[PDB]
């Protein structure tokens, strides 16, 4: 899944990791996309000692599934070093260009993150409880930026959750919610917001 070209870049980033991180997949052994995700994550986890992949079979741990709100499949969530749910989730496989999203989520959970303005970080911490779904395709070039911003907010604010959704895996959901444009944010199952958005714009929408 990862060319040595990528591994050169990812090692630069993973060198910055100061805290351990756990990727927890809920694996349905009878679903091909779950097995693909397992193959992807196994290789991804091998990129750094601080990244652990753990596997739980779907429908064996209902208390955990409740705790992490596991609905869409395939599914993987991010846990911090202490074992706590960061609110960061991927529904589908974040392969192709979405590797960017997974890398940034791991970086933000396994480090202190990039220097940020007190103005921005105040607003992030000030945000109320919220659940964000970021709909993407694997070939959408502007999608990872939006995903990474929302999931960075989730990594800082304990009440914000940010779920990447590969919309091409959920065609019925695409019609229902009317995801027409390629990157789309859905907040608390209500307000749709399409197109690229800055951190400050996202924070405002979350306010
Ligand atoms: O990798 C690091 O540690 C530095 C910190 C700010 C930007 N990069």
């Amino acid at each position: 899944w990862f060319p040595e070209s990528m591994r050169q870049q990812l090692s630069g980033i993973f060198a910055k990791l100061t805290k351990k991180v756990t990727l927890l997949q809920f694996l349905d052994a009878s679903d091909e996309k779950s097995l693909e995700l397992q193959s992807f994550l196994t290789e991804f986890a091998s990129l750094d000692q601080k990244i652990t992949l753990e596997t739980i079979l779907k429908d064996t741990e209902p208390a955990k599934e409740l705790l992490y709100g596991i609905e869409k499949m395939p599914s993987v969530v991010l846990l911090d070093a202490a074992g706590n749910y960061t609110g960061i989730k991927f529904s589908g496989i974040p392969s192709g260009h979405e590797v960017n999203s997974l890398v940034l989520a791991v970086y933000n959970v396994g480090s202190e993150g990039q220097p940020l303005e007190a103005s921005l970080q105040k607003n992030i911490l000030a945000l109320p409880k919220r659940k964000i779904e970021i709909f993407v395709s694997l070939t959408c070039h502007f999608c990872p930026d939006v995903v990474a911003a929302c999931q960075r907010i989730a990594s800082i604010n304990p009440h914000v959750e940010a779920e990447m959704v590969d919309i091409s895996l959920f065609p019925e959901l695409k019609k229902e919610k009317k995801i027409m444009s390629v990157p789309a944010m859905l907040i608390d199952g209500e307000q749709m917001i399409f197109g690229s958005k800055t951190m400050t714009e996202i924070i405002e929408a979350l306010a």
